[PDB]
């Protein structure tokens, strides 16, 4: 079984290459790895603006690799006050029983918009309460992923299947209970899991 | 982890829908099952000729369904005289856990779903009816009937011929494909049958015909 090294990928715009380490697991049989990019559509593109490489290889058992992901010169064409969606696909393919693959968000991240050191630009989202639910609006230039809503700090952690992805500047509205004192939980760009806590003032709710 | 009960289905032209049985291995933690159809080219289809019921579903922990796949009127325009290749896809959707050992990101598959026309439907071997001619560097494996080969290896004995990791040649139904490959006086040819098993061939050849 083909590992990767994360479960969401940011390419940080100021650089035109960066690369995620695999390997193979199996201590004995060998696998093949299939890697290549899609866009937000879930699209195979195969001239970029974003290339895998390779497309695929062999990984001796236990051996550890890597994919590397380069940008093309029309990588400047995608908008530079936002973060364009792009998603990494893995499929590993079993000696001779069925391939399996996996495919984790990508998201290119212009050099104007890079974030400063422990920056949390969530702060910035707002809740609007709508007719069972929250129109939800984050004005900020990424992608930010909600995984929980509560009542209280330890109850917006312990839904099951509440994720909700938001795209920079536009707002989704979401079923939803409605909470006297919203906290909403997120992943973050390294995998952490914190907490928002917002007061509401009428229908319109921030932190 | 959602697991399917095969690794390849056969879809009954006869037949108006049929079941694939879905677990949930997992007894501990709930999960969400993804189900669509892909064309041959691998594009998602949702107006038939083939459907899937249901797209999503939440397996409680422990728990076993299944999916229905089943046809629209529209299944009538392929052809029939020969099969037609869709692919199964199944996707997992994991719950949001704190557990270290627990994937945070879902995971899919796709099976091949070979639609079997009534007229072709068959314990028959079709797979014998397999031609290779020798050809340079290789040889050109001529598949004469109307259904999908899968060739998963070729070789010199019975033993080189499953000693093949990933060498997989899939033949379109009256289709030919050349295969680069050593010159065997005896080649043995490996393919997967529809219950998923393994067979040998033995060929025989006569100048640069080869048959079983």
């Amino acid at each position: 079984a083909v590992s990767l090294d994360r479960t969401a990928a940011v390419f940080d715009g100021s650089e035109k290459s960066m690369t995620l380490d695999i390997s193979n697991d199996n201590k004995q049989l060998p696998y093949l790895a299939q890697a290549w990019i899609e866009n937000e559509n879930q699209e195979k593109i195969i001239t970029g603006p974003v290339i895998a490489t390779p497309p695929v290889q062999r990984l001796d058992p236990g051996a550890k690799s890597m994919v590397r992901l380069s940008t093309t010169p029309d990588i400047s064409k995608l908008p530079q006050d936002r973060e364009s969606l792009f998603y990494f696909n893995l499929r590993e393919i079993p000696p001779r029983q069925i391939a399996l693959q996996t495919k984790i968000k990508l998201f290119y991240r212009p050099a104007a918009i890079k974030t400063r050191p422990n920056e949390v630009w969530q702060d910035q989202l707002i809740l609007n309460k709508v007719s069972g639910g929250y129109r939800i609006e984050n004005p900020t230039p990424y992608y930010v992923t909600v995984i929980g809503l509560g009542g209280s700090e330890k109850q917006a952690e312990e839904g099951e299947f509440e994720t909700v992805m938001l795209s920079p500047r536009s707002e989704q509205t979401v079923k939803s209970a409605n909470y006297n004192t919203p906290y909403l939980s997120y992943i973050n760009d390294y995998g952490g899991r914190p907490v928002l806590s917002f007061i509401c003032n009428g229908s319109r709710c921030s932190v």
